[PDB]
């Protein structure tokens, strides 16, 4: 769930989940539409897509167990859905870190109205 996703995002990137990634570009937080702004907005595009492969669970709400360990992130014996959600998030959190440089405060709190168009997963 978001409570787990947020801890992850903080743990890996050092930045707090909320202002730092909850409205970034066109796909972080909101989702919806548009051509992703940059590397970090693109992660969100994949993460959405990641949650999309699952219509059988509640990504935003179902709580899962994961632990850290000298660096990497480990998801644990859950309920398929629970496990699947964790790898989705795990990836996404890794992607943010992977691209912590292209992080631009210019896109932090990027509205919506300027986000235009289709994009198939
Ligand atoms: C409308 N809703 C949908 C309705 C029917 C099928 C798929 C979707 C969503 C789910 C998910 C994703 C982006 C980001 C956002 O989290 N959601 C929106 C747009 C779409 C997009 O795939
Ligand atoms: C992919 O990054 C996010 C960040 C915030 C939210 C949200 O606030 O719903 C969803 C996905």
């Amino acid at each position: 769930s978001l409570l787990e996703f947020g801890k992850m995002i903080l743990e890996e990137t050092g930045k707090l989940a909320i202002p730092s990634y909850s409205s970034y570009g066109c796909y972080c937080g909101w989702g919806g539409k548009g051509t992703p702004k940059d590397a970090t907005d693109r992660c969100c595009f994949v993460h959405d897509c990641c949650y999309g492969n699952l219509p059988d669970c509640n990504p935003k709400s179902d709580r899962y167990k994961y632990k850290r360990v000298n660096g990497a992130i480990v998801c644990e014996k859950g309920t398929s859905c629970e496990n699947r959600i964790c790898e989705c998030d795990k990836a996404a959190a890794i992607c943010f870190r992977q691209n912590l440089n292209t992080y631009s405060k210019k896109y932090m709190l990027y509205p919506d109205f300027l986000c235009k168009g289709e994009l198939k997963c």
